[PDB]
């Protein structure tokens, strides 16, 4: 495999199983990975071969010869954007900011949409920030959509409640439609700078009340434009929520218009 590299290549600097270290022929700072479900992670890797996009954070190299297997990618000098939004200096990441960094995410989207790929764990924790309020989406979960639109996960998978849609909670049905109603969530927590998501409800009655039209208070400062994009992403039906072409069609007018 083209993929397949030496072991001895990578140099570990710091813990942070996931190290910062070098990929000493290149002079390149890396991300690296130390690996019973080790094989269906090692699949999951395999899937982030296929994709290539400025907003998704690149795979470089795998060692899957000999124990510890590794898994190398591109590193992100800022860490994840839930822990990025809530440390910030709120003057220099303004509104035109959270616009670029939903602008950025919607684009990865976009691109998987258009690939039949699924994300799954789409949350602020899992976007992570580079230099300039860059954002690449964490892309080391991705289901291909093999056949149809609708992936099912297994019996008895637990999901993060707070970002997960209606049909994902009640039969574990999966699509990009699932994924716009998480995209909508994250739009919250960047509007809101990292904050929990339906603030101190019970998550056990979360489903319940989604089901009777409930749905987060629109955020102090929120553009009325965003926060309508905020609830057409929670629609009930999957079919009535826009596309990820849609969203960063507005997104990136909205930019262009705040610029």
């Amino acid at each position: 495999d083209k993929w397949e590299m030496e072991r001895t290549d990578i140099t570990m600097k710091h813990k942070l199983e996931v190290y910062e270290g070098v990929w000493k022929k290149y002079s390149l700072t890396v991300a690296v990975k130390t690996l019973m479900e080790v094989e269906e992670f090692l699949k999951e890797a395999a899937v982030m071969k296929e994709i290539k996009h400025p907003n998704l954070v690149q795979l470089l190299g795998v060692c899957t010869r000999e124990p510890p297997f590794y898994i190398i990618t591109e590193f992100m000098t800022y860490g994840n954007l839930l822990d990025y939004l809530r440390e910030c200096n709120r003057q220099e990441v303004n509104a035109v900011v959270l616009l670029y960094m939903a602008t950025q995410i919607s684009s990865a989207m976009e691109y998987l949409e258009k690939k039949n790929f699924i994300h799954r764990d789409l949350a602020a924790r899992n976007c992570l920030v580079g230099e300039n309020h860059l954002v690449k989406v964490a892309d080391f979960g991705l289901s291909r959509l093999m056949t149809g639109d609708t992936y099912t996960a297994h019996a008895g998978a637990k999901f993060p409640i707070k970002w997960t849609a209606p049909e994902s909670l009640a039969y574990n049905k999966f699509s990009i439609k699932s994924d716009v109603w998480a995209f909508g969530v994250l739009l919250w927590e960047i509007a809101t700078y990292g904050m929990s998501p339906y603030p101190g409800i019970d998550l056990s009655q979360v489903y319940e009340l989604l089901e009777k039209d409930y749905r987060m208070e629109r955020p102090e400062g929120c553009p009325e434009k965003v926060y309508e994009l905020m609830r057409a992403c929670w629609q009930w039906n999957p079919s009535d929520r826009p596309s990820f072409a849609e969203i960063h069609q507005a997104f990136e007018t909205m930019f262009q218009e705040s610029s």
